[PDB]
């Protein structure tokens, strides 16, 4: 009794969180016995484990000594049978060999651990009370209630869920049919911040600028700043932040204002619902949103095993654009298309093969390193095979339509020109070659009008894709010397077997500026992959002519279905013969003003540009300097330059954090950290220091190149300090999850930031010259909230109560301590303590 109890009920006596006591809490006695043999006065050195000496019931007071007597070689256990007499001194008989085990062990952590392996193997400890779990990425998420007693510190009047695009006014807006859901959810992975809190839009904003400004602020080099942002998980986020960002852009960049101030700044959002393009179309087209349909049919036309591809017109007609004769000066809405992204077909694959031959129960994409590894073999296997059963069909068909298509910026991906695992840059895809040729061609060649046809012949079809020639829009149009060399056409079979009759003639027209000319190929596909001709001269032996009515015309001799490593089905791609080694067809964004109200507008300039994600989820570590990416990216600024890249995509540079809770915290893609500021500041992120980035920065800004800053603002991962809140189990939508038992009751989260990171240095620190310069940005008031952001206060430390919510942590239902008689939180603050009746009262 008496000598256990509590030493004095102050705060200070306890390890507590927020005045609570969890199962994992020791404390300091009056009196420790030392060496389970006479009893001293508890210096501050003296603390205890609480389940010493206490336990929530009995029956957990049981299991308690049986685990226990394990332990410290005791060979005595107790059934449900016994009675409480000796469950008593069966702890304390424990606690003298607890402390003769703590002086011959000269310390006593050797317990704060046996303690926590056994608070483990308790239900309410544990992740059997967080269940039933539901189809988050990480099994289960808690949402944070706004106005708890227990919890005030961590109450908020906001927390407005799912206010994706879509949803931004908390109905489904109308305007906006194609998805018929909601259009995203609200929790995703880790700790959810929650951007319907005013305070929190601020240091959003505050962070944008940061890295809008990143040069001058970190380096003091105006000439390393990100020139433009990429807004990621935008469904999963309160929507408010899309105006906000726009705001930004138009306020502190002007590009509102003319193309040329657009252009140099482009940025995108990562929005998957087909909602998301006229949302933000007529929000003002201040960023671009992703072809998602043109994606799929890319896809599903060209990329899938060959039974379960579809046909080809959607490839001209499934898409924001249609592109049977697309002649417009400016796209009705711009965008950038894709086939491959860091996460979209790249990680869906490897959790493929290990599901398929690793794991089966692997969850979501929650993998091992070890399993990873594994799946690699497997999938550059298949990469290399003609028949593949994992990793996509046709790359350079895409690729060609892609680097080809008029109205879309295209965006390709680091990994489908180099080998998505492995260090950076250190291996070519087989598919490098034709991708390079095709960019190179795209600077010099494509311009103009585009017309996509789809022809039956012999037992399949084939699509052809033409471009006319810088300034001419239509067939009719004769434009001048340089339309007569420019221009091209593509030419794609999706099916192995096909095959034309001899009569059979794909006739295509490739404009007025092109009667009776040379043509000679580009790319061919031969038995073995796809043949690249790097000039007129090395293609002299196969050149072809243009008739009097500038139509190429093919021919079984030319066209039929292969089926190897890089072509299943057909490619063929020719350009006019003659075009000046130096010959540019790309143009430069003008100064004149924009009328439209629209930002960034889909005209000749816009599809100028060439965008490239360059990174891979899946990049080797580096093992030295030389192999960090920022500094293999600013040695090889040439090749992009080469490619035409304009705009550099580079993976976010947050420090990743290293929980290993998710894939993105596995490989350190830079998606999950701690601190939204450290950008390889603190330590190297995966891709070199922070000075690695600014000369990476600088080095592309020599070339004119834009580089691009991956805003995150859904999630942090991995908070070094404990809070306690009122939390409830629920789906990703935020609804309670079923028969949970984690209802309105208080949890132990992971939810604070260490006050004193880069976090703690920058946050809300802009606020001021923000209100200074672009007062507008701050009178706005957010759709969602139906108020402006609160730049008033500054956002220093991360705490619950900028959150919505965690995903579980599987500390359980019962984690913080509870007298059960009363059914009421013990309780440490001191006007108010409630202590357990035994510590306190013995
Ligand atoms: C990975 C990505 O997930 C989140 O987006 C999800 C979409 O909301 C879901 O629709 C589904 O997208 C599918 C499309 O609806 C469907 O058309 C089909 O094409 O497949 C699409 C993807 O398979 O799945 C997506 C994820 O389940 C989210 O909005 C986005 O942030 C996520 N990507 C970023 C997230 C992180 C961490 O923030 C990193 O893992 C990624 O690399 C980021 O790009
Ligand atoms: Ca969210």
């Amino acid at each position: 009794a008496q000598y256990n109890q509590v030493y004095s009920t102050d705060a200070a006596n306890f390890e507590h969180v927020d005045h609570y006591l969890t199962a994992e809490s020791w404390y300091r006695p009056k009196y420790i016995l030392k060496d389970g043999k006479t009893w001293t006065q508890s210096t501050e050195k003296d603390f205890r484990p609480l389940l010493m000496t206490w336990w929530p019931d009995q029956e957990t007071q049981r299991q308690y000594v049986n685990y226990m007597n394990a332990q410290l070689g005791i060979h005595q256990t107790y059934n449900t049978a016994t009675s409480p007499l000796q469950l008593n001194l069966a702890a304390q008989t424990i606690q003298t060999k607890i402390e003769e085990k703590i002086t011959a062990e000269k310390n006593t952590n050797w317990l704060r651990q046996t303690i926590s392996a056994f608070v483990k193997t308790q239900s309410a400890w544990n992740s059997d009370s967080e269940k039933p779990f539901d189809d988050h990425l990480q099994k289960g998420a808690l949402l944070y209630s706004n106005n708890s007693k227990l919890t005030s510190q961590a109450n908020s009047n906001y927390r407005i869920l799912n206010r994706t695009p879509t949803n931004q006014t908390g109905k489904k807006d109308p305007r906006y049919t194609a998805d018929r859901t909601i259009g995203g959810y609200e929790f995703l992975l880790a700790n959810d911040v929650d951007n319907s809190n005013p305070v929190v839009q601020a240091e959003q904003l505050n962070w944008l600028h940061f890295l809008m400004n990143f040069g001058n602020i970190y380096a003091n080099d105006p000439d390393a700043n990100f020139d433009s942002i990429r807004v990621d998980a935008v469904d999963n986020v309160d929507a408010d932040l899309l105006q906000i960002a726009g705001d930004y852009l138009k306020a502190a960049k002007g590009i509102h204002k003319n193309d040329k101030a657009a252009n140099d700044h482009l940025s995108i959002l990562e929005a998957w619902s087909y909602n998301d393009t006229p949302y933000l179309h007529d929000d003002g087209d201040n960023m671009i949103n992703m072809d998602n349909r043109l994606r799929l049919s890319l896809l599903y036309s060209l990329a899938k095993p060959l039974n379960q591809r579809s046909g080809m017109n959607p490839l001209i007609t499934n898409s924001l654009v249609n592109r049977t004769d697309d002649n417009a000066e400016t796209a009705a809405v711009p965008s950038y298309s894709f086939i491959r992204a860091h996460d979209s077909e790249v990680q869906d694959l490897i959790r493929d093969i290990i599901k398929a031959e690793i794991n089966p129960n692997v969850v979501g994409y929650s993998f091992t390193m070890e399993e990873i590894k594994k799946a690699f073999e497997i999938y550059n296997k298949d990469l290399l095979a003609t028949e593949k059963k994992y990793t996509h069909y046709n790359t350079a068909l895409s690729y060609a339509l892609l680097l080809t298509n008029k109205s879309s910026v295209p965006r390709v991906y680091y990994g489908d020109m180099f080998t998505d695992d492995g260090q950076y840059m250190a291996h070519k895809t087989i598919n490098y070659e034709a991708i390079e040729t095709l960019l190179k061609a795209r600077i010099k060649y494509v311009s103009g009008g585009q017309a996509m046809r789809n022809q039956q012949v012999g037992n399949s079809e084939i699509i052809t894709s033409v471009r006319y020639g810088k300034g001419a829009l239509k067939a009719t149009d004769t434009g001048d010397r340089i339309t007569r060399t420019s221009g091209v056409v593509v030419i794609e079979g999706n099916n192995p077997s096909l095959r034309l009759k001899a009569s059979d003639r794909v006739v295509v027209n490739m404009g007025a500026a092109h009667k009776n000319q040379a043509y000679r190929p580009l790319l061919l596909t031969t038995d073995n992959g796809i043949k690249a001709y790097h000039s007129d001269q090395e293609a002299a032996g196969l050149v072809r002519y243009t008739n009097d009515r500038g139509e190429l015309i093919f021919t079984a001799a030319d066209i039929k279905g292969y089926a190897n490593p890089q072509v299943s089905g057909y490619l063929g791609v020719w350009v006019p013969v003659g075009a000046a080694a130096d010959q540019d067809v790309r143009v430069a964004a003008s100064t004149a003003p924009s009328t439209d109200g629209k930002s960034v507008h889909q005209n000749a300039a816009l599809d100028s540009r060439v965008m490239f994600e360059g990174f891979s989820n899946f990049q080797a570590f580096a093992t030295k300097k030389e192999e960090y990416t920022n500094v293999v990216i600013a040695k090889n600024v040439d090749k992009f330059a080469e490619w035409g890249v304009t705009d550099f995509e580079m993976a976010p540079q947050y420090v990743s954090s290293t929980d290993g809770s998710f894939l993105d915290s596995v490989i350190q893609n830079g998606y999950a950290f701690t601190d939204r500021y450290d950008l390889g500041i603190s330590k190297p992120n995966k891709y070199g220091t922070a000075d690695d980035l600014v000369k990476a920065i600088k080095a592309l800004h020599s070339k004119g190149i834009k580089v691009m800053a991956d805003w995150v603002p859904d999630q942090m991962y991995a908070l070094p300090e404990k809070e306690v809140v009122t939390a409830t189990r629920v789906d990703k939508y935020g609804t309670p999850v079923a028969g949970s038992q984690i209802k309105n009751t208080l949890y132990v989260v992971d939810g604070k930031s260490s006050g004193k990171d880069q976090q703690a240095k920058y946050g809300g620190a802009f606020l001021e010259e923000l209100q200074a310069k672009y007062p507008e940005l701050f009178a706005r008031k957010q759709i969602s909230t139906g108020v402006p952001m609160d730049p008033s206060v500054k956002i220093k430390q991360w705490s619950a109560k900028y959150f919505n919510g965690t995903n579980i942590l599987g500390r359980g239902a019962g984690y913080v301590l509870k007298d059960q008689a009363t059914n009421t939180y013990f309780s440490l603050v001191s006007d108010n303590t409630f202590l357990p009746k035994s510590l306190v009262n013995p």
